[PDB]
């Protein structure tokens, strides 16, 4: 089996797994529309009671499976619990990352396309003022790029440039993945993560210098870091905070598990996993939190910045921030640096999100790495046309896989590993080879607190929020639901074929 060459490479690959579009696009929007500091108390609590313990669990399951030649949850779940239902539940550890890849890589390709256009100066001219005179040309810029519908049809018409840039983006992902773990993902992470840190630090510094009649960057830091215990009893904030923790740490994606399956059997995962987790949180709250929100608050004030964050998921990062930069000297180049930052953040995460299907094809169907990567890329590339051309298909997949799926799968993998497999054997397996030991209090968190916390959360989710999405949606969401259900059936069939290969073997 392939293995990570160096410990630093391991940590930077896992940190690039986690540090992605979630840190720089998702976190600012979720924090802003949930009260800023009101969001941070649940967020910190979720990191300590959900994020960290699940990170260790996924590292442990991955390393455990990899020692036996399996890096994905169909096989690993069965190793933990020899029951055919374990294999079926394990399909989610391929389905979730595949579905997320199908829209994540497309969004990643937007950042490359914008980076190219901002570098070359093919960007809107804001007229020398009225805020909508500033925002409108950049709103139109994004809408023409992805082809937002202008009539009543729920159809997207992305520009030719956007489509070609998606092909290029897929080619870049393949170019890394096809070289494998140590020579591909690991080598690239050692280049991309330092670049990523430097770009973000420079952007934070430039943003902190922003000052207008409406405020300063410091006003945004105060909005984000001022506790607000009013919302502390609002269910929606807790669901938001825990969803962000899952998404940003790549938990419930099967992707931490697959990366860890290339960790040598006796190599530490306690300190490694903790470091990857803490690195992501620093990049999230310090770097991600210090760019978009402080810039928007400085130029528009808090109330308008909040309204902007509530406008959409891409309004802050693809419209508002480039519009703000356009009002500064060298602002188009600053836009390029922002979108190049997002591209590298996305690329290091999308190679991680596609490696689970690659590992399954290699491990269970015994494909060569080349064939496993190309077939995975073909599946993602083909399926992405749904996200490219059907309005709000992106949203539906991000919901079932990227939002509900990861939380459900996180609870599932914990129950399998810490209840069925055995809490004491799971605890033994986590700490084996540890450079440090997991704090003892965390045994009771993982066995009792984390599962109760996630179960309560999933209950209120399905009772007080899901019915709206099941009855209050446009009919075209059934196209996307139909297709991703088909994907689950196709993957279940591949698990079936992998079973019968190992029986005829
Ligand atoms: C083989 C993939 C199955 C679906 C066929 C997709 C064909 C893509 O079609 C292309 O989309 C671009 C972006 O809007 C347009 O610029 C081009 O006019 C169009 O040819
Ligand atoms: C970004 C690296 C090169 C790939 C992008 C080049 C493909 C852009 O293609 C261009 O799109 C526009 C469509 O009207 C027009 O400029 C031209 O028809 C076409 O050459
Ligand atoms: C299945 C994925 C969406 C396919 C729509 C992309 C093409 C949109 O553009 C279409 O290109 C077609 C040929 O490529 C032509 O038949 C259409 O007349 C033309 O409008
Ligand atoms: C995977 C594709 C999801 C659905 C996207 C359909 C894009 C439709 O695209 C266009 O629609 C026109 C009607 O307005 C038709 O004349 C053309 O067939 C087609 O080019
Ligand atoms: C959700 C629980 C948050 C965990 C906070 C970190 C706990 C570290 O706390 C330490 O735990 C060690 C147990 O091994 C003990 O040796 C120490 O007495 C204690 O200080
Ligand atoms: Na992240
Ligand atoms: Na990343």
């Amino acid at each position: 089996r392939e293995h990570w060459a160096t410990r630093l490479g391991l940590i930077l690959a896992m940190a690039g797994n986690a540090v992605g579009l979630g840190n720089f696009l998702r976190f600012p929007v979720q924090a802003a529309e949930n009260g800023g500091g009101a969001f941070m108390i649940p967020y910190i609590i979720a990191f300590l009671l959900v994020g960290i313990p699940l990170m260790w669990i996924e590292w442990a399951m991955g390393r455990y499976g990899g020692a036996q030649g399996h890096g994905t949850t169909p096989a690993i779940f069965y190793l933990l619990w020899r029951n055919r239902f374990a294999k079926i539940l394990g399909v989610f550890g391929l389905w979730i990352p595949l579905v997320v890849a199908i829209y994540y890589v497309y969004i990643e390709s937007w950042t490359l396309g914008f980076a190219i256009k901002f570098l070359v100066g093919l960007v809107p001219e804001p007229p020398p003022t009225d805020p909508d005179s500033i925002l409108r040309p950049f709103k139109e810029f994004l809408y023409s790029y992805i082809g937002v519908p202008k009539g009543d049809e729920p159809i997207l018409k992305p520009s030719l440039f956007a489509y070609i840039v998606f092909l290029i983006t897929m080619f870049i992902n393949v170019s890394i993945l096809i070289r494998g773990i140590s020579k591909g993902i690991e080598r690239f992470a050692k280049i991309a993560m330092p670049t990523l840190f430097i770009l973000a630090v420079f952007l934070v510094i430039r943003v902190f210098l922003l000052e207008t009649p409406n405020g300063t960057a410091a006003d945004g830091l105060n909005f984000l870091w001022t506790p607000d215990f009013e919302k502390l009893k609002d269910p929606g904030v807790w669901i938001a905070a825990v969803g962000q923790i899952f998404f940003t740490l790549s938990l419930g994606f099967g992707a931490i598990i697959t990366y860890a399956s290339y960790v040598r059997k006796d190599q530490d995962i306690v300190l490694s996993g903790l470091t990857a987790a803490t690195l992501n949180e620093k990049a999230e709250v310090i770097l991600g939190g210090s760019i978009s929100i402080p810039a928007a608050v400085a130029f528009f004030g808090v109330a308008n910045a909040v309204a902007i964050a509530k406008a959409g998921a891409f309004n802050l990062g693809f419209i508002t921030l480039p519009a703000i930069f356009s009002q500064t000297a060298g602002g188009t180049f600053l836009g390029f640096l922002w979108f190049f930052l997002l591209f590298f953040a996305g690329l290091t995460s999308s190679i991680a999100i596609m490696q689970p299907m690659i590992a399954f094809l290699e491990d269970e169907l015994k494909l060569s790495a080349k064939h496993a990567v190309l077939w995975t890329a073909a599946i993602v590339f083909f399926s992405a046309h749904l996200v490219m051309f059907l309005n709000k298909s992106l949203d539906e997949m991000d919901f079932w896989a990227g939002t509900i799926g990861v939380v459900f799968f996180g609870l599932t993998e914990l129950i399998i590993f810490f209840w069925i497999f055995g809490a004491d054997k799971a605890w033994e397996e986590i700490n084996r080879g540890g450079i440090i030991k997991v704090p003892r209090i965390y045994y009771y968190v993982m066995r009792y607190i984390t599962p109760a916390f996630l179960a309560v959360l999933l209950v209120v989710w399905a009772r007080e929020y899901i019915p709206k999405i099941m009855e209050e949606t446009h009919w075209t969401v059934w196209i996307t639901r139909f297709y991703i259900i088909g994907l689950f059936l196709f993957l279940t069939f591949l698990v079936f074929l992998a079973e019968r290969r190992r029986n005829h073997e």
